[PDB]
């Protein structure tokens, strides 16, 4: 909508208070224009029509328990837009500042967030699997780097193409929470995930096995639910790019680690120049090891950790 740009509070699905970019016109709408082409955020009423209503508040005051998915949805699209702006002078998920769009109160006790091709989509999950889900920065920026592979690798969503598409959402999804660096973890949307029980999650990219997932391609599923196991092979690159940033040794193979900022400029590289939409996991090794080269060259350590770490899960 057309209307001036303000700034509003109110309370995330957590319960921590933060100011918003607002449109002002009649009401107060959840539009930020400061970023790109705008960051829009609607109700979808606990319908699925898509993309519902751009959010409309009376007095730019978000403090209402129905409003706190919006706001985290809202705010986090605007954290992620910054993350890959300020660290890869990237402009939204198309590269162009296209608008960001996200739809909250899906459906009803919706346990899931999605990128459906076009915007972003999050439950309010049933209260016991899930609150809420845009609560969580890594499932905010996970959905969002799902819009970021479709505009460049755009792999397939399925089998080892689909499991590294998966990965690269968790990659960075958890490279914007270090990014945002509030109570930052290797793991997968633990501010969301089973209210009722502490300190587990949905994913573990430094232990994969913990929640059944594989941690080596000799343990890569290779049915057909999950697309091939998209949620589940995942993890197996999961622990290549934890092994790459933090180090490790993995059934005995010893990675040395190289940083956060590295692992992203490595993978950014090899999501953006060398992925292609039927890239399997040998060939994002070669991805990896091809962006570190081009980075830092043939012969330096981030070359190296970046084989070790593939070695350290089989994918050769
Ligand atoms: O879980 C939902 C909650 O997030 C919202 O605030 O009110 C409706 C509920 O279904
Ligand atoms: O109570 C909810 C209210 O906060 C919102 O503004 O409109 C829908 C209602 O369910
Ligand atoms: O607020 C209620 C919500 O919790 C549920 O999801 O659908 C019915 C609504 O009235
Ligand atoms: O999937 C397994 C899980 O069910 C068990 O609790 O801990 C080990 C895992 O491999
Ligand atoms: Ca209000
Ligand atoms: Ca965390
Ligand atoms: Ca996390
Ligand atoms: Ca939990
Ligand atoms: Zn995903």
């Amino acid at each position: 909508i057309t209307g001036t740009s303000t700034v509003g509070v109110g309370r995330g699905v957590l319960g921590d208070q933060k100011n918003i970019n607002t449109t002002y016109s009649t009401y107060y709408y959840l539009q930020d224009n400061t970023r790109g082409n705008g960051i829009f955020t609607y109700d979808a009423k606990y319908r699925t029509t898509l993309p519902g209503s751009l959010w409309a508040d009376a007095d730019n005051q978000f403090f209402a328990s129905y409003d706190a998915p919006a706001v985290d949805a809202h705010y986090y699209a605007g954290v992620t837009y910054d993350y890959y702006k300020n660290v890869h002078n990237r402009l939204s998920y198309d590269g162009n500042n296209a608008a960001i769009r996200s739809s909250v109160h899906y459906s009803q006790g919706y346990n899931n967030a999605f990128w459906n091709g076009s915007q972003m989509v999050y439950g309010d999950g049933d209260g016991q699997t899930f609150i809420p889900l845009s609560g969580g920065i890594d499932v905010v920026a996970h959905e969002l780097t799902h819009a970021v592979t479709d505009y460049t690798a755009g792999l397939i969503y399925q089998n080892e193409s689909g499991a590294i598409n998966e990965a690269i959402s968790d990659i960075f999804g958890t490279l914007v929470e270090f990014y945002a660096n509030k109570n930052p973890d290797w793991e997968i949307g633990e501010d969301v995930y089973t209210p009722g029980i502490s300190g587990d999650s949905l994913r573990s990219m430094s232990d994969p096995a913990k929640y059944g997932d594989p941690d080596h391609y000799s343990k890569r599923y290779t049915g057909t639910q999950d697309n091939g196991g998209v949620h589940i092979n995942s993890g197996i690159i999961n622990k290549a790019a934890y092994l790459i940033s933090q180090g490790g040794t993995h059934y005995g193979v010893s990675v040395v680690g190289i940083g956060r900022d590295k692992l992203g400029k490595i993978f950014y590289r090899a999501l953006t120049q060398y992925l292609t939409p039927t890239s399997n996991f040998s060939q994002l090794r070669a991805a990896a090891v091809q962006s570190a080269t081009d980075l830092y060259g043939s012969t330096s350590q981030e070359v190296a950790s970046v084989k070790q770490a593939f070695d350290a899960v089989g994918v050769k």
